């Protein structure tokens, strides 16, 4: 506990693309790349021949693969998956020193699923069983780790960013990998990492919105998302008031609503005219909450792969959702952040490898007095 050397610098990722960590399935062991993803519950890798895969599972040369006889099809609000479910042994090669056997999703069709160009071929769901497709029967790979082995049921994420990095410590902490304290929101239930918001500020000034609104429908938070994504609401009255805290230069509505980038000269980037974006969440005590802060460099993200252009662009990385609060790589790269499974529990504190500059820096600070905490969740 508190130091585990082999497990630092475990992720890699292009940017825009996800981070991944090296997996191996079956008997003798299958190298994969995997994508780190708290906002689903498969272990679905890729299985054909898909034009943009590096590689994928051969299950026929496994002789530990076991069929399940059972498909799923995975429909998202964009792409698609279709396989074929097994169990096989898997193991994480700079994770901890174990093999477990579990449930794999064989991925034999999709659409708009793997990217083209990634160097990942598969999702580690890290979320619980009631979002496991087909059904909650399906025990997630976590659930699988932690009931075979004497592996501690929590793991941590440092997502470092701006090609990318960073560590996923399986069954413990790392505190080589922030600063200052751990700050913790409870899991409201245990199905995303759902959270519960109580109060927004953009530049230390609160929106004055109804919390409720900052979780409807609920507030999660998800490796294996981008943006910060917020209720539609949220992100009007946020919009708002990052274009008013940002007024010394003027941008075209498209940008805030990420319909067209916006350029800058290289390295002239002015990160001091865009506002620090606050989210205090519920506390661990009754009235007592806690305030994260991310700055520009987190929600403004470099796009780097524009043919028609020479300059610096970035994409405005908050955006509107029905889904509720995505709290995606947006927030995570500027902290590390504990996902406490055995107290039903997540820690953030300030990453020692987020991108800041001279004059601002992400963080995390607490205790703040908030009454009506529980009224913020929306039933
Ligand atoms: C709808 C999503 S959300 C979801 N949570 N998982 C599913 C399993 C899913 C996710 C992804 N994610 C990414 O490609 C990606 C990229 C990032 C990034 C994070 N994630 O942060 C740094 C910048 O680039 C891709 C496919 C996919 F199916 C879906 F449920």
């Amino acid at each position: 506990r508190g130091s585990f050397v082999e497990m630092v610098d475990n992720l890699r990722g292009k940017s825009g693309q996800g981070y991944y960590v090296e997996m191996t399935v079956g008997s003798p062991p299958q190298t994969l790349n995997i994508l780190v993803d708290t906002g689903s519950s498969n272990f679905a890798v890729g299985a054909a021949p898909h034009p943009f895969l590096h590689r994928y599972y051969q299950r026929q040369l496994s002789s530990t693969y076991r069929d399940l006889r059972k498909g799923v099809y995975v429909p998202y609000t964009q792409g698609k998956w279709e396989g074929e479910l097994g169990t096989d042994l898997v193991s994480i090669p700079h994770g901890p020193n174990v093999t477990v056997r579990a449930n794999i999703a064989a991925i034999t069709e999709s659409d708009k699923f793997f990217i083209n160009g990634s160097n990942w071929e598969g999702i580690l769901g890290l979320a619980y069983a009631e979002i496991a497709r087909p059904d909650d029967s399906l025990e997630p790979f976590f659930d699988s780790l932690v009931k075979q082995t004497h592996v501690p049921n929590l793991f941590s994420l440092q997502l470092c960013g701006a090609s990318v990095g960073g560590s996923m410590i399986i069954g413990g902490i790392d505190h080589s990998l922030y600063t200052g304290s751990l700050w913790y929101t409870p899991i409201r239930r245990e199905w995303y990492y759902e959270v519960i918001i109580v109060r927004v500020e953009i530049n230390g000034q609160d929106l004055k919105m109804d919390c409720k609104e900052y979780n409807y429908d609920k507030s999660i938070v998800d490796s294996g998302t981008t943006n910060l994504r917020l209720p539609k609401k949220v992100f009007e009255a946020a919009v708002k008031s990052i274009k008013a805290a940002s007024s010394t230069e003027k941008f075209p509505d498209g940008f805030w609503l990420g319909e067209q980038l916006v350029c800058w000269q290289a390295g002239t980037t002015p990160w001091n005219i865009f506002p620090v974006i606050s989210l205090y969440l519920m506390g661990e005590v009754t009235n007592q909450s806690f305030r994260i802060t991310i700055l520009p460099q987190q929600y403004l993200r470099p796009v780097e792969d524009v043919a028609t252009s020479q300059d610096d662009c970035y994409k405005f990385a908050i955006s509107q959702s029905s889904t509720g609060t995505v709290m995606g790589a947006v927030i995570m790269e500027g902290f590390y952040v504990v996902f406490d499974r055995a107290r039903k529990r997540i820690g953030f504190a300030v990453s020692a490898c987020h991108v800041h500059d001279e004059f601002r820096t992400a963080a995390v600070e607490g205790p703040f007095v908030t009454l009506d905490m529980e009224d913020c969740g929306y039933n």
